[PDB]
């Protein structure tokens, strides 16, 4: 096995070594990375100092890059450093789930990285589903949720997304964007969402990553949510990353029902 | 500065390099480690492969090691060394400050990893001085005046502590809310207590107040119990890996609140306190 896979927690995150991301990967390297990604939900690379062009080329080996602008590279979004009601789930989200087809993956690379501050976290939403009790699993299997984003996108997704490559059921509760559960009263929706969001962010479902210059994070948005840092606003250090995302398919629930657009680029550049 | 200090987050945690914990530290090294501990709340060392004797000697340069329980964590010949080898889940579950059910909780602990899984078993700490400062001004003034009852029942210890502990070395106010052991706020109704504790516990475990540490063989964590709470791993229960660590802890003083009032014992026994030291 040419690519070393070093898991970072019991059920999410792995650091990969033995691949040079500045050059085209051969088919075996692509397969190994994709397999590690499906198994560990987010994979990380260290000391991969890339140009935007190389970042796009790497991304294109795994899917179709989506189109904070970077000059000459419409696939690349700038993540630059340059009041809130706080609950345990605040800030946790899955990228652009207000859209009908949320991007299935994102690739984020660190260019200007503080000595400390600015860690990112991910949570395993396949595990979160499996760790619901059986009656709660059967219950959420049949529920739909409305995801909204206003810069206006509104989409009805299954609360349980069936992963198109692994068949796993995912608790698809994207906390920044999921606003209500369809067909239940407002208080029922509020109480159930708080229950599921508390559950989805159990520490034992998460992994935390301390960036360094040249680091790369590549995650499966069909099975995760993530948490951008806020501790970095307390420090003078600059922080600059760049992101690509891969065009996704329309989610389906355990009943085979596809998501449904309700109303509706800006969420691709921001989330 | 002979000891390199590498902070791990904006406000908590630092990895130290340039010191050999197998040999006695000179006064400058002791002072540097102590200063980094006060500033960063928990400090970490890597590739420090210690015997029990060396672990105790290191501990003794910073305080008086506690002297053990007959059974819990007991290591033959080393009363200072503790062996470390359905639930209702809330975001604060498992977060705690060690032995706060006792009148004088230990001021620090030193945990060393001997047999460490390739993955799983991370520990987290939160900065309770920062947690206090990040309460709004009216909430800070409110909790300044409150006391809390901490309880522990070994496999009974009951102490009334200030909700805000004034740190004896830095003078900082600490939101002393030890979630596993703090049971009630003195002098308010049971529902007021429940609702306020849930507010403060949610607050004290904000991710931006925390640092997470992935153990390796030979790693050491040295934390200030007067300014932190920590979270032991649960993701290891799913894995077949052996995990062996050893802990020493340093005898602490009686807490004092912003009004100068010391904590007050309500119930307890020396053996129950030793059990909490061994098990918390
Ligand atoms: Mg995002
Ligand atoms: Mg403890």
């Amino acid at each position: 096995p040419s690519i070393q896979v070093k898991p970072l927690s019991a059920h999410i995150g792995a650091e990969l070594h033995g691949v040079d991301l500045t050059r085209k990967l051969d088919p075996s390297e692509v397969a190994q990375i994709r397999a590690a990604l499906l198994r560990w939900r987010v994979v990380f690379f260290r000391e991969q100092f890339l140009t935007h062009e190389q970042h796009v080329a790497f991304s294109a080996q795994f899917g179709e890059p989506t189109l904070g602008h970077v000059d000459g590279h419409p696939e690349v979004y700038s993540i630059s450093k340059y009041q809130a009601l706080l609950r345990p789930w605040t800030g946790w989200h899955t990228d652009v789930t207000a859209a009908l087809n949320p991007p299935w993956a994102s690739i984020l690379r660190g260019v200007t990285i503080p000595p400390y501050g600015g860690d990112t976290q991910w949570t395993n939403l396949a595990l979160a589903y499996e760790k619901l009790s059986a009656p709660l699993r059967a219950f959420v299997d049949g529920l739909r949720g409305v995801h909204r984003f206003t810069p206006v996108l509104v989409t009805e997704h299954p609360l349980v997304r069936v992963h198109p490559e692994t068949g796993e059921r995912v608790l698809y509760v994207s906390p920044s964007f999921l606003k209500s559960i369809v067909g239940v009263t407002p208080r029922e929706s509020e109480a159930l969402l708080e229950l599921l969001w508390e559950h989805a962010t159990r520490p034992e479902f998460t992994v935390r990553f301390k960036w360094e210059a040249g680091s790369v994070a590549f995650w499966d948005n069909r099975a995760t949510a993530h948490l951008a840092p806020t501790d970095i606003f307390d420090l003078d250090f600059d922080r600059q990353l760049y992101r690509t995302t891969l065009v996704g398919d329309v989610p389906v629930g355990p009943d085979g029902r596809q998501s449904v657009a309700i109303e509706g680029a800006a969420a691709v550049a921001l989330n």
